[PDB]
């Protein structure tokens, strides 16, 4: 199994979509379609080659300042987990994070495993409510950034791991 | 065309020359970026390099997707020292290619200069301009249904007092 994976057109995003809603609820985050078209230009897409490019999978990466992004809402279509797909997004994304001269990435997921194979390390973090992590983005400059790291502070909505990579 | 640069994607190393741009116009000719702001876009970011000068960053645009089939162009900026030889047309030829590969269908832009994008196919266009406020209410109830009636070009707020344009893919 060979995915191609791309860069998401507007095109893809009910697809996209499609993904987000089977997993929805307590393993993933509910995106709506305003949401998903603003963001397509973080979108990558894994295509399935033998089926004309048909869309099976999708994963994000967001910048949050110079040197730290994170992945989001990486999901494939059920039928066709576990011949490498969602690693193969995984992949891409890094692979662009390290374009994008990021220098680490974080993630929150109950995926543990699946993250680790590509080095990320589960850690501790301090996370804080929604209305604190707005009043911290609100004041996030240089000055901020040398002393809170997002990563340990983003909040934690479903409960599930935070994890780590150092590119 | 005097400069055909290298117009590539932005890296978050871009950004300080980015700001730097934006930083230069400010105020009343370009709406002013933070650095966050400009971290968070920096995918939507391309830059243009000087051929000669260890390929500086010497050029800036950005193109926004605000729904399936509508996009907006924003932050173009160069070089004042720059100006006059090809860079601005290049950004945005660059841009309207992604839009088109994106499956984009129509282009806006509010700006003071008219003349440069008509160039590129823009025409103004009598825009419906709401507050702030209200386009946040209309961005918050985005979706299919009020798609089918709001045209989100039309209505988003005029902050500059500069002109309306469009372009279709
Ligand atoms: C921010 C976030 O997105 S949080 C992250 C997680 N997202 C979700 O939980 C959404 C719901 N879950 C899913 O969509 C999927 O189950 C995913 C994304 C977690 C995994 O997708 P899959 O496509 O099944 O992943 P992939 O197939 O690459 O790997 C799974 C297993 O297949 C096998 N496999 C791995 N790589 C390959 C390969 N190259 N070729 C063949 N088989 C492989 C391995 O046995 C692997 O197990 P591992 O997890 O121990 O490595
Ligand atoms: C959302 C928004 O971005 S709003 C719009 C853009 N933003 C701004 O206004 C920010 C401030 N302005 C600027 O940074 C610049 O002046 C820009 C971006 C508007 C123009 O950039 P330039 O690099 O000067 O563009 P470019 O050289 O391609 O400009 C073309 C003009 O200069 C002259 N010119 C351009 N290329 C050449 C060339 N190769 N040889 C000779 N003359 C040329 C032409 O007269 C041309 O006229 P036009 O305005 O009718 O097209
Ligand atoms: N990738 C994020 C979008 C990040 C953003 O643009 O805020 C998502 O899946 O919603
Ligand atoms: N491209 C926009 C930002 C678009 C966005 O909200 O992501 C800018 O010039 O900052």
């Amino acid at each position: 199994c060979r995915p191609v994976v791309r860069r998401a057109r507007t095109s893809d995003v009910p697809a996209i979509k499609q993904l987000v809603d089977t997993y929805a609820g307590k393993i993933l985050l509910e995106k709506n379609l305003v949401t998903l078209y603003e963001a397509v230009q973080e979108f990558w897409v894994a295509e399935h080659p033998d089926l004309y490019g048909k869309v099976v999978g999708c994963g994000a990466l967001h910048v949050l300042w110079s040197d730290l992004g994170e992945i989001r809402t990486v999901a494939v279509d059920p039928a066709m987990t576990g011949h490498g797909i969602g690693h193969a997004i995984v992949d891409r994304l890094l692979q662009v994070a390290r374009d994008l001269q990021l220098q680490r990435v974080f993630v929150l997921t109950f995926e543990t495993e699946f993250f680790a194979r590509h080095g990320f390390t589960e850690i501790e973090g301090t996370p804080v409510t929604a209305e604190v992590f707005d009043e911290m983005c609100r004041s996030y400059d240089i000055g901020v950034a040398e002393f809170l790291d997002l990563s340990y502070v983003k909040p934690n909505i479903l409960g599930n791991s935070r994890m780590l990579l150092v590119l």
